RNA sequence: GCGCGCUUAAUCUGAAAUCAGAGCGGGGGACCCAUUGCACAGGGGUGAAUCCUUUAGGUAGGGCGAAAGCCCGAAUCCGUCAGCUAACCUCGUAAGCGCGC
């Protein structure tokens, strides 16, 4: 179900948070203004990221356009976040 | 208090003691392997002490014992955090009882 925030998984877990967040911003900022990027390397949350766009249209185009993209030698897997981000609800 | 036996990683050596060694342990922590995970109590550690039913029984598991059998099946701590893991870093060495003089 379409959301302001997109959920990406199947990401290379060896890549550190700063570099990962930097690369994600680099790649997704062209689709529109990005509100934020949440990345965690914990055991449960590693290999995943949440990209929160200012506009939902950006999220949709980004998902449709970047689906399966070779990123750090692994094809990105992109779906929509199950729940709205704190930033949008507020 | 002391003698030797018990659980335990809980012992031994410095006149006594975490203040220090040795011994014996716990945790953190790469390559490789494993993990596909919906974020903003949870997760995890030591330990045999985990689990289902109406305060209780049973139970995975565990202790003593030559085997019969008798028991235990607690407590607690890190604080949103930890897989395996070599190097390297860090900590613990409390306590409760059974026999006899
Ligand atoms: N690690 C463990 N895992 C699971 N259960 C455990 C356990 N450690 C102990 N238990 C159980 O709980 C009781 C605790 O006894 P405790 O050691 O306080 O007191 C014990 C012990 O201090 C002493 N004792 C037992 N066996 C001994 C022996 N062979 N020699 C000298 N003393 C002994 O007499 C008491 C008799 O205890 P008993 O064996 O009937 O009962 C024990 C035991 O059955
Ligand atoms: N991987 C992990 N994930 C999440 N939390 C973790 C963890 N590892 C340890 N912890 C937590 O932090 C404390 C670790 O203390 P420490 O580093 O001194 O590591 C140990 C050790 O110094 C000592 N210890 C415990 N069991 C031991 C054993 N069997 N042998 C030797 N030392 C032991 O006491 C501490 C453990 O008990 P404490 O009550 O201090 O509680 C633990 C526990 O609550
Ligand atoms: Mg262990
Ligand atoms: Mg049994
Ligand atoms: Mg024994
Ligand atoms: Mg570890
Ligand atoms: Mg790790």
């Amino acid at each position: 179900r379409p959301n302001h925030t997109i959920y990406i998984n199947n990401l290379n877990e060896k890549i550190k948070k700063d570099e990962l967040k930097k690369s994600l911003h680099a790649i997704f900022s062209r689709f529109g203004q990005i509100l934020d990027i949440l990345v965690s390397r914990s055991l449960k949350m590693r290999g995943q990221a949440f990209v929160i766009f200012k506009e939902v249209s950006s999220a949709t185009n980004a998902l449709r356009s970047m689906q399966g993209f070779p990123f750090y030698d692994k094809p990105m897997r992109i779906q929509y976040a199950k729940t709205d981000s704190d930033i949008i609800a507020k």
